[PDB]
């Protein structure tokens, strides 16, 4: 229906704060958390993966390489899955952009220890 | 409708015998052979591939790597495609689990001659 | 509805000339340009990619490796995307087959400078 699950009380507060973009006027809302869950199940991917910091990582991994080959439907996903994942880990970005940079750098560190 | 095609007379006998799980009470039935064919065509994959030992291998190959990234919809597939494939090859497992081990080991042998 | 967009006036002329096959009697028509656009959006891929020589390349890249693992739905795509791409680049093949050879050879050249 429209209840909490993916994000807890504390996460919800920050979530509503985070904005979809750095230079916008539309904060994040449950509409985005559910909008992704629906598109997820469509790709044979349960929405529960978003409720777990581990499940999200698995999703971003498939969408990562499918960022250029993927379509708009995939782009939006990476946006939500990003801001959400950051919440489950620790990163408390203000927008969806900052979340992309953080996750982008974290991957660059592993490159040195996984080349 | 509900006739034979993927599995012949002899294969049908063994199929009905094989169980979906090692510790269960629900043997295999045509319902599972058709249930997969439907999900197959959905992924741009003709159900006929299951009627051929060659087609199955091609399917298990894509689902193999998509076992962790894939969703529940993919899991069930690997289960049926497994028990079925084993029938077309030679392996006559009793459950779906044994089929996974057999196919798992067969792949380990090639690793030594394809590393 | 049924207007021009992907192929311009000049491209349209050649398009209608090109045949789906070398030994057939069914030339190409808008029906094929739209038929693909529909299947594209289904895979999270905007149909606009076909209107751009760059977008097409990105599509053929994903379908390339998915030529054997992919289903019939993918085959038809590679057929249209091929004849179309050739138009945006320069190749003016007469059928869909010739388009496959041209794109096949072009990739062989890069192999020598990208092995
Ligand atoms: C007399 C009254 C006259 C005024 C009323 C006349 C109509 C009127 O309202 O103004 C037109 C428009 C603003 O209205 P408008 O609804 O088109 O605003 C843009 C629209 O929402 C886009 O979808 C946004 O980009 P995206 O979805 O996030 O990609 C874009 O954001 P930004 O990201 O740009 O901030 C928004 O500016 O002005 C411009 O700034 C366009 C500059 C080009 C910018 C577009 C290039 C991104
Ligand atoms: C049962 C029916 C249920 C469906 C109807 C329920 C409501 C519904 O329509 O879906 C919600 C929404 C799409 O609708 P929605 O109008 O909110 O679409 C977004 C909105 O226009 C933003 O302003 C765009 O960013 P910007 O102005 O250019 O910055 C953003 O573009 P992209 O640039 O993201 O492509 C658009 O996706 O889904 C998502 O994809 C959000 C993922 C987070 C992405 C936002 C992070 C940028
Ligand atoms: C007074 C009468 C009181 C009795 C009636 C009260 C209700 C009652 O019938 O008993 C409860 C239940 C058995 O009934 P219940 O329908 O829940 O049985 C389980 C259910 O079908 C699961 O979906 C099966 O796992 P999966 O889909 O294949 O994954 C699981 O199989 P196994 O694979 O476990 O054999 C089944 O046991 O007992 C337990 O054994 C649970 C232990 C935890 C096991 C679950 C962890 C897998
Ligand atoms: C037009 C509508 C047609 C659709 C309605 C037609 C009937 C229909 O509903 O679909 C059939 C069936 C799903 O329904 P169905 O209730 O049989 O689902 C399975 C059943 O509950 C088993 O007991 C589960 O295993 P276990 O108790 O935990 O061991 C198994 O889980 P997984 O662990 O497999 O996820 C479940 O999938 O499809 C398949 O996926 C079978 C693939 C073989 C998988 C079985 C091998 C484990
Ligand atoms: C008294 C009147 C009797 C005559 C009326 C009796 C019925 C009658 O019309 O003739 C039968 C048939 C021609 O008619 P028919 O509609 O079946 O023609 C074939 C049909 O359209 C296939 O789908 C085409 O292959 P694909 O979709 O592109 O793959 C095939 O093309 P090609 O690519 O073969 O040119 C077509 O020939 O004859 C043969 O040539 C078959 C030889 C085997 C060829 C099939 C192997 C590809
Ligand atoms: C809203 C509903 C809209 C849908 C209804 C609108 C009309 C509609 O039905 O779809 C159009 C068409 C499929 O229908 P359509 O009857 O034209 O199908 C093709 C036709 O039979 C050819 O003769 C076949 O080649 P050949 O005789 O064996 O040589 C070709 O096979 P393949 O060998 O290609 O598999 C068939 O796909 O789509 C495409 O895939 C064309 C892609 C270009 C492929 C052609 C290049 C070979
Ligand atoms: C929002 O309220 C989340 C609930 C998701 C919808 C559940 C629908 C009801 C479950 C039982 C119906 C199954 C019919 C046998
Ligand atoms: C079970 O009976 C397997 C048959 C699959 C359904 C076939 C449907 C009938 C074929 C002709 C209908 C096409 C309409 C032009
Ligand atoms: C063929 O004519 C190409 C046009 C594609 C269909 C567009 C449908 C009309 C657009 C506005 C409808 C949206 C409802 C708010």
């Amino acid at each position: 229906g429209a209840r909490a699950s993916v994000l807890s009380g504390g996460e919800l507060d920050k979530w509503e704060k985070i904005r979809l973009r750095p230079g916008g006027k539309k904060q994040y809302k449950l509409k985005h958390i559910v909008w992704a869950s629906r598109e997820l199940e469509r790709f044979a991917v349960n929405p529960g993966l978003l409720e777990t910091s581990e499940g999200c990582r698995q999703i971003l991994g498939q969408l990562q390489p499918s960022l250029q080959t993927g379509s708009e439907e995939l782009r939006s996903l990476y946006n939500t899955i990003a801001v959400l994942y950051c919440v489950h880990q620790r990163i408390d970005v203000k927008d969806t952009k900052e979340a992309l940079d953080k996750i982008e750098e974290e991957q660059n560190k592993s490159k040195k220890k996984a080349q």
